[PDB]
């Protein structure tokens, strides 16, 4: 059908060195290099280092982007074995992972998210190396068995735009209404030094740790690892259901460059070409368009051609020169394949939530090659607000949106593209849910056990502090504790009418204290049986409903704490809270790993 | 702009799954601009690719 308006309302990540978009946020506005020396517990890299580039059976470069715990799992919460956990291929398992996680902070239930179970799953990969094999569609086809997905689940490879490719897909997909909500994204880890021998023999990496995106000296990029999701929905149905929207994808196109003077050489046509084509689709003049994140893979030859391709495409609706910021995420996080589109969505929804530029890194001497002032781009070279741009397009002036563009190219010729826009709510604070002492809040937490729960605990601690949050977040942080996570089988339960004494009995818990007031704990496990028999009549539901209008909260809390379902959504009677992010869950972090 | 979709889920070659050249190689030599994907849904994955065609001919790409 028509191009219309998609919304992002779920959104996680992890990085090198940072295992949240958090932790992405910081290394981003501080212009932090994020790469590193080869662990030895991928292999030893002295065995395969030489000097001689585009040499065989070897490797001259021991840098690369890796994550933390790669290794790590936590099987026990999905139901799977461990011996199918040593024979899952990592990759889906930290695919799982984030889109678990993903959904989480979007403030929903594997249950809520679509009742209809007509959720799709489009997942972007191009690297197989695990010892058993290169089993893609499982990455998808996981997710949709054990979040009981019934839309299309498919895995993509289109090279190094595989997950832009995947986002364009699932924007097709909620036009088409095949899907009412989606998983997008990629994901691509470093298992094998085979890995690095092969882009060496071609001597498409460069010896250093330095990806010099748009700088002097551009010799190739740093290879990378990341994985990401988010989670996508129509504007209109994101806005009635007052959900939290990171940004809103107005408009994508994916195409490849056909026949140039030799394989895998970039053509600045097709480019050009494929921008204009997204920002015909998206309705968007050129020069409202204030920032770009650029592929940048800092090679001598991709820049200067990327340059000229979007300067033809801006130069059809604009002739004005250096108005719009130009960086590159691969900067910090170096190249990551299959991820890269989906790591420069996640700094472009960063910077729209923070509204800030942040520096892109070694671009400090520009390439001697491309003359910028001929250009209508400025290389973002420093932490800076993120500016409206008021322009007179038509000779009509007005202020418009912080909005960005995000180009994705593949090796092999495969370019994709996407306009983000920002969200601008309605103005509409009637704060009729505020919370005090007289109108307490209910603060739910569960745990598949008791190490995770307390691992909970402190993260939200850790979270509000971070955050500054106080008594203004209470409505919203129990309204998505209440209906955006599992109930699981060890529970604890806290009444408070401000901020400070939630971190009060919280910090008390921490500590020990076995007896708190207003704070409940006990298990599911326990009371199983007596569960069964009784909640299957609505009459109890009904009793339910009129303990929580009497405000029986003591009651509801007890017996809600030994497993008794509720259905928070009744304890607001008039109007609904907003949605918001909150720390995910704390997977247990064990090793799983095969033997070749 | 002639669109490649091809539908692979073996990788078994010893220079690895390159699957993204298996579409791209076409695309690069007979001059197509379209989209050029390789395309994973295990069994069913080359009625996908048909899929997919059929819904980037309908939306006119």
């Amino acid at each position: 059908s028509v191009v219309r308006d998609v919304a992002i309302i779920g959104l996680s990540g992890r990085y090198p060195q940072a295992k949240n978009v958090d932790e992405f946020w910081n290394r981003l506005k501080e212009g932090k290099n994020c790469i590193s020396e080869i662990p030895k517990d991928r292999w030893d890299w002295q065995s395969f280092f030489d000097e001689e580039k585009g040499k065989k059976e070897s490797m001259y470069t021991k840098w690369g982007g890796f994550i933390d715990d790669m290794d790590k799992f936590d099987p026990l919460f999905f139901q799977i074995s461990p011996k199918e956990a040593e024979e899952m291929d990592p990759q889906e398992r930290l695919f799982l992972q984030e889109a678990y996680a993903s959904i989480e902070d979007a403030g929903y239930t594997p249950t809520t998210l679509c009742e209809s179970r007509k959720v799709g799953v489009f997942v972007g990969v191009m690297n197989g190396n695990y010892p058993t094999g290169a089993t893609y569609w499982s990455i998808a086809n996981r997710l949709s068995y054990l979040l009981n997905f019934q839309g299309p689940s498919v895995a993509v490879d289109t090279a190094c735009s595989a997950s832009l490719t995947a986002i364009h897909f699932a924007l097709e997909s909620l036009y088409s209404g095949t899907s009412e909500c989606a998983i997008a994204g990629g994901v691509n880890l470093i298992v094998d030094p085979v890995h690095y021998m092969k882009l060496s023999a071609l001597t498409m990496l460069s010896p250093s740790n330095q990806c010099k995106s748009f700088g002097d000296q551009a010799d190739g990029f740093v290879d990378g690892e990341g994985v990401g999701a988010i989670v996508l929905k129509p504007l209109d149905k994101a806005i009635a259901d007052g959900d939290h929207i990171y940004g809103v994808i107005k408009g994508s196109m994916m195409n490849a460059g056909g026949k140039t003077n030799g394989y895998t050489v970039p053509n600045p046509q097709a480019q050009a070409q494929l921008v204009a084509d997204a920002l015909q689709r998206a309705n968007v003049h050129a020069r409202t368009v204030s920032y770009l994140e650029a592929h940048g893979t800092g090679t001598e030859l991709g820049d200067p051609i990327e340059v000229a391709g979007l300067t033809r495409a801006f130069e059809k609706d604009t002739q004005d020169k250096q108005f719009c910021a130009l960086g590159s995420a691969k900067s910090n996080i170096g190249h990551c394949e299959s991820a890269a589109g989906i790591a420069g969505v996640t700094k472009i929804l960063l910077q729209l939530k923070h509204a800030q530029l942040v520096p892109s890194l070694h671009s400090r001497t520009l390439n001697p090659n491309i003359d910028f002032t001929k250009t209508p781009f400025v290389v973002q070279q420093e932490l800076a607000e993120w500016r409206r741009p008021i322009v007179e397009i038509n000779g009509t002036t007005n202020e418009y949106p912080r909005i960005a563009g995000i180009s994705s190219f593949g090796a092999g010729g495969s370019n994709a593209h996407v306009i983000i826009e920002e969200y601008i709510p309605e103005e509409q604070k009637q704060s009729s849910l505020k919370i005090t002492p007289q109108n307490p809040a209910i603060f739910v937490l569960s745990a598949k056990n008791a190490e995770r729960l307390y691992e909970i605990v402190q993260q939200l601690l850790a979270f509000i502090q971070e955050h500054s949050l106080s008594d203004e977040h209470l409505a919203d942080m129990a309204y998505t504790l209440q209906v955006g996570r599992v109930a699981m089988e060890e529970r604890i339960a806290v009444i408070a009418g401000t901020m400070k004494e939630l971190q009060q009995k919280l910090t008390a818990y921490v500590k020990g204290q076995e007896h708190i007031a207003d704070l409940y704990r006990g298990q599911v496990n326990r009371n199983q049986e007596m569960l069964d028999i009784l909640t299957s009549d609505d009459e109890l539901e009904e009793t339910i409903a009129r303990w929580m209008e009497r405000g029986k909260y003591s009651k509801l809390l007890d017996l809600w704490v030994k497993g008794l379902s509720i259905d928070w959504n009744k304890l607001y009677q008039e109007e609904q809270p907003g949605r918001i992010s909150l720390p995910t869950y704390p997977f247990a972090k064990e090793s799983y790993w095969t033997h070749a």
